């Protein structure tokens, strides 16, 4: 899979994108990689933020589905016109498939001023596709029309340019150390998982585990932060505050209202605690844990940083803060997600991100919200 290594680019806070082509002859576009949605949607009009856009009038293979799609989401919206066309990934498998493409014709707070991407590749499942589950997601078409195995993995590396790898149809063993540990995909809509225990510097938060997954937990390459349900965010911050009490920061810092800065090269990593999420394992009463560093949850912006853990009303979102520590395998074929220590995660000489197990955890099914 050497061809696919380093096929992801981005800027901090603006997501990870992959090069794709659409139409005949192929039109090159950079596309945001998003495991937290299920539509392939591309700029199709000359929005001033866009480097380029899909021009259907130049594609001999374009087919108009004669249907609109209207996709408001939490932080923005896009609307467009559904069709199909030939789609390939130059630094992906050597294949081309006919996929659904939403040609974006109106939008608000969707495109980022200064970004280098023009569209969005929703890698999650048909259940949450717009307008409905009859609109086959890209990855489903890829697997259905080719021999590409039904899995992909992401290595997101971070720093200001970021980079990473999207391995389509496989696992590249050079991208991780130690073993992969798998947690079940609870339901095929989002990439939903179940967190069964939370530790700050090894100290259990001692919350009812349902709270950790209220109303769901998801693995989301399209979110920068680790987002936590309100009640869990309260406890997490209280514990991280206590752990980091050597140095006092404004209350706003913890809420993402302001940045904290240190002299270039003297960030006190060691006063900040590690954060461990235990995930439901593959076997009854068995779990594993993934552990991230402040290198992951304190994000560059003197060296100044943003606290990149935040409260949610939509459940836990394991965003880039989690994923940048790990090689993450979206094993759709076996309805499971693998975690392993990432060969590229940022760390120091004292601590590294970790994936460890097995542990004994009882009543893990009670942790899921219904
Ligand atoms: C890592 C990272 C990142 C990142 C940084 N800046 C902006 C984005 C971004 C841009 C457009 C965008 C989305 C994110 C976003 C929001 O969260 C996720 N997972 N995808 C998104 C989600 C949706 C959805 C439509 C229907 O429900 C599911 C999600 N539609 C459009 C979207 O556009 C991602």
């Amino acid at each position: 899979f050497v061809e696919m290594v380093d096929n992801l680019r981005g800027k901090s806070g603006q997501g990870y994108y992959v090069e794709m082509t659409v139409g005949s002859p192929p039109q090159t576009l950079n596309i945001l990689v998003d495991t937290g949605s299920s539509n392939f949607a591309v700029g199709a009009a000359p929005h001033p933020f866009l480097h380029r856009y899909y021009q259907r009038q130049l594609s001999s293979t374009y087919r108009d589905l004669r249907k609109g799609v209207y996709v408001p989401y939490t932080q923005g919206k896009w609307e467009g016109e559904l069709g199909t066309d030939l789609v390939s990934i130059p630094h992906g498998p050597n294949v081309t498939v006919r996929a659904n493409i939403a040609a974006i014709t109106e939008s608000d707070k969707f495109f980022i001023n200064g970004s280098n991407w023009e569209g969005i590749l929703g890698l999650a499942y048909a259940e949450i596709a717009r307008p409905d589950d009859s609109l086959e997601p890209f990855f489903d078409s890829l697997v259905k029309q080719t021999h590409v195995p039904n899995l992909f993995s992401l290595q997101l590396c971070g720093a200001a340019s970021v980079g990473g790898s999207m391995i389509i149809g496989g696992i590249d063993h050079s991208l991780y150390t130690g073993s992969l540990w798998y947690t079940p995909i609870r339901r095929e809509w989002y990439y939903e998982v179940i967190i069964v225990r939370v530790e700050i510097n090894g100290q259990d938060l001692k919350m009812d585990c349902k709270e950790y997954n209220y109303d769901k937990s998801i693995v989301d390459s399209g979110t920068t932060n680790l987002r936590l349900p309100k009640k869990v965010f309260e406890a997490a911050v209280k514990s991280i505050k206590a752990a980091s009490s050597t140095e006092k920061f404004p209350d706003g810092f913890w809420l993402g209202e302001q940045l904290v800065c240190w002299q270039a090269g003297t960030t006190p990593w060691n006063i900040f605690p590690v954060i461990s999420l235990y995930l439901m394992g593959e076997v009854t009463n068995q779990s594993f844990r993934i552990t991230i560093l402040p290198q992951q949850y304190l994000r560059p912006v003197d060296d100044c940083y943003k606290f990149a853990i935040s409260q949610s009303s939509t459940g836990t979102v394991m965003g880039a803060v989690i994923m940048e520590g790990f090689y993450v395998v979206f094993d759709r074929a076996r309805k499971r997600i693998g975690f392993a220590v990432s060969a590229c995660h940022v760390h120091d000489e004292f601590r590294t991100a970790a994936v460890e197990g097995p542990f004994v955890t009882l009543d893990m099914e009670d942790c899921g919200y219904n």
